[PDB]
């Protein structure tokens, strides 16, 4: 098949590579402009292979597609668009252009967690089950007909990073590859999303990652791990934003010795122990944060906050 790849990241790069190794013709790659003199890895790769690469700063002016970009895209003769991860809205003149349309990767079980921080919200809400979806793009936001889906059990201490690294990245790549395989054979499913169980949530940035201490320890644990690594759950204390990593609720047999650490808002201060930083919910149950990062960027085991 003739394929246009529109992304972004390392994920996008691996997807691109796997489609190539599968015998598909990557007819063009549409990626982001160089920032800070750094090249996006997907763009770099295709450039090395001699595939047409485009680095459009924008796709539209005044709500409609740029005649330039539509012309350059149109000339490739793509029969499928593959969108592994490109955070912005490609114009519908591009989306619908190919005979097989466009397919998008999404790291949640649609229609749950529509939006851009779907992994985060999986974890913040304590979902027992997580997953990823490949879907046919339509003019809505993560609303298009499902193609394939794949689930995984969420582990109690899973973070955004672990869940991503151990399932959502590797299996999502295989999922996107299979989806293309199915489209090539004519066996690709189409399953419209129902409004049952359908949610949307906004992006998690550092700004929206502040800990609410008025919550059971579990929810606080889920909030930290659901922001764990990016963007990093935090609270103001000791004159600064304190960011927490590597939370657990398994405090069984752990000592509550050592130096107290005051936290405006928290039910109980919380102690820096030799196993990390004990923290308390509004139900006075404990969690353990193993790693802190200080506002000035210093990373540490929570055990040595007072060094």
């Amino acid at each position: 098949m003739k394929i246009a790849v529109i992304g972004q990241s390392l994920f996008g790069q691996e997807v691109y590579c796997q489609l190539r190794k599968e015998g598909h013709e990557v007819v063009g790659v549409f990626t982001i402009p160089d920032k800070d003199g750094k090249a996006d890895p997907d763009g770099l790769e295709a450039e090395k292979d001699g595939v047409p690469v485009f680095k459009f700063p924008r796709w539209r002016a005044r709500g409609q597609a740029l005649p330039e970009v539509v012309a350059k895209y149109q000339a490739l003769g793509a029969e499928l668009n593959v969108l592994p991860f490109c955070s912005q809205f490609i114009p519908m003149e591009v989306i619908n252009a190919p005979r097989h349309g466009s397919i998008i990767y999404h790291p949640s079980l649609l229609p749950r967690h529509r939006g851009a921080s779907a992994i985060n919200w999986t974890l913040i809400h304590g979902d027992k089950k997580g997953g990823f979806t490949i879907f046919w793009a339509d003019d809505g936001l993560d609303t298009g007909d499902l193609l394939l889906q794949k689930e995984c059990e969420v582990l109690p201490d899973d973070t955004v990073s672990t869940l991503y690294n151990r399932f959502l990245f590797p299996e999502g790549i295989k999922g996107m590859v299979q989806a293309v395989r199915l489209i090539a054979e004519g066996t690709a499913p189409r399953c419209p999303q129902s409004e049952e169980g359908a949610t949307y949530e906004g992006i998690q940035k550092k700004e929206t990652a502040k800990i609410n201490w008025d919550q059971p320890a579990e929810a606080i644990h889920n909030w930290i791990r659901g922001n764990d690594k990016v963007p990093g759950a935090w609270t103001e204390a000791c004159g600064q934003k304190l960011t927490f990593f590597n939370s657990t609720l398994n405090t069984s047999g752990l000592s509550t010795q050592g130096e107290a650490l005051p936290i405006p808002g928290a039910h109980r201060p919380g102690v820096v122990t030799k196993a990390g930083l004990i923290l308390f919910g509004n139900d006075d149950r404990m969690l353990l944060v193993k790693n802190i990062q200080l506002e000035d960027g210093k990373m540490m085991p929570a055990s040595q906050f007072f060094k």
